[PDB]
């Protein structure tokens, strides 16, 4: 069904309990990677990102995120699916399926939908995701108006990423063309902090 | 080249972050980078400093972003990725002492936790350079208690909670591949070390 580390990382957050108070950063590899609490200085800031996650797979793991009825969850989904072939509309209609879940399960949350990140083949790594370059607006262009239908935030990290002149992600916030360096952490800490902060 | 672009993905990540002389921090490779420290311990003051892939120089190397903060703590787990290279028990441990040497060096007041090693089992046919070097785990342990006696640290016997009757193998409750850690490993290995983390 899912990969062994997607089953270590979902069965120990079965065992870690979700509070009110918590603000989730949800995702796959870009969302594992960071120490959250400490970019932030929060300790209401947790980690649910797991490398090499899918649309499905976020899905498939709401249920011991949203039953602690958490204050924020950030999400950050689609590039695997993406590395899959899968069109763009087909990945917008899987992540209206984990949108639709979090706001019946649990409608105090404030849900904030973050454009998928630009990618870039420079260092030849992730073909699979770094070839299909030009699928991250063709998301973006249709999850903005997905969190306008479904009243919930979308946060625009994708022009502080990407290059103007290429469509691809920068080269100084990554050394794959897909991940982030500490620096790249440190742009997304400044697009997202007003937003962690807000009541 | 998977592993040494994530490792300076989390390094240059690390470096980013301050450490303060009231941080805990666990610091290893895969085994510490899988975990969510602060939310097992309830503790705001955990941090994580595991990198999946890391090596013992690859540990040594990444110092200074937290001994120069002179945290309270250091529990370390590392070496099994050495063993997977065919490295010898003598020259890992050899290598833990350059850490811990360094560690007393830089941040003379942070307490070091040695952890042993943990047993591994090939009983899944996963990461078999690993799992199939299973013996190599009690000989390192073996020579790690000696030398956190010798340097006057903590030494952590995880190994004895995890290890199945007398196969020298981790019983596989606690993993799915024979080398990682569902979350029922990290609540025994949590229920293990709450006590040293609790220390005043
Ligand atoms: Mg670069
Ligand atoms: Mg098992």
């Amino acid at each position: 069904k899912y990969s062994t580390f997607y089953e270590q990382r979902a069965t120990l957050f079965e065992e870690l309990p979700v509070t009110s108070k918590d603000i989730i950063f949800l995702g796959n590899s870009i969302t594992n990677g960071c120490e959250w609490a400490e970019l932030f200085q929060n300790k209401n800031v947790k980690n649910r990102g797991i490398s090499g996650d899918i649309c499905m797979g976020v899905y498939d793991r709401l249920d011991p995120i949203v039953k602690g009825k958490p204050a924020k969850i950030f999400l950050l989904i689609g590039i695997n699916d993406v590395s899959r072939g899968t069109s763009a509309d087909k990945i917008i209609s899987e992540i209206s399926m984990i949108v639709r879940k979090i706001k019946q399960e649990s409608p105090k949350t404030k849900l904030y939908l973050q454009s998928v990140l630009p990618v870039n083949d420079c260092y030849g790594m992730f073909n699979g995701h770094t070839s299909r370059w030009q699928v991250v607006k063709q998301i973006n262009d249709l999850l903005e108006p997905l969190a306008v239908k479904e009243g919930v935030a979308y946060i625009d990290l994708y022009s502080h990423f990407v290059e103007k002149e290429t469509g691809k992600m920068n080269p100084v916030y990554t050394n794959d063309g897909l991940h982030l360096l500490g620096k790249g952490y440190l742009l997304w800490r400044d697009i997202v902090k007003p937003y962690v902060d807000q009541k």
